[PDB]
DNA sequence: AAAAAAAAAAAAAAAAAAAAAAAAAAAAAAAAAAAAAAAAAAAAAAAAAAAAAAAAAAAAAAAAAAAAAAAAAAAAAAAAAAAAAAAAAAAAAAAAAAAAAAAAAAAAAAAAAAAAAA
C-alpha cells in the first residue's frame, strides 16, 4: 500500500503511520533497523483500511 | 540331420577403477542465541458528554490572470515487421511393492561298511 524512504535509520526519529480510516499512530524506528524478510506487524488494521 | 550362435586359441587396436598420505575448501546437517508471535493479568488515554463560544463561507463588485482562438513549427508515440525470455502442457521415468524360481536345512529309513562276540 505505501512505501516510504529512509536514508539512514538515526537515534531519536519517531517514524509516524496514518491509515485511510482517520486513524494513525506513531512509531519508533529503531524497532525497524534490521528485519531481514520479517513480516513483522504495524497495526491491528480493523476492518478493510 | 540342417542352420545358427558361443567360445577358445594369439598378435593387434583402444580404454576403465579402488585405496594411502596432509591441508585446504565447500556442502550439509545439527545445537543454540535471538527475536516475532500469541495467551492471559492489570492498568490508563480516548470518546463521550455537555455547555459555551467566535472564525470562515455568503454576499456586493472591481480587475487581473486567464483558457480558447490563431498561427508556425518540432518531432513523441503508435502500429507493423522481426527477434529473444520465460512459463504451462504433455509425456517419460527409477525406485519400489508384488510375484515366482532356486539354495540350504531337515530328519525317516535303509545300503553298505566297519567292528567285534562265541
Amino acid at each position: 500500500a505505501i512505501l516510504p524512504v529512509t536514508e539512514f535509520e538515526e537515534g531519536v526519529k519517531v517514524f509516524m503511520a496514518t491509515a485511510n480510516g482517520t486513524v494513525k499512530k506513531t512509531v519508533l524506528t529503531e524497532f525497524n533497523r534490521l528485519r531481514t524478510a520479517g513480516k513483522v506487524a504495524i497495526k491491528l488494521v480493523d476492518g478493510d483500511e
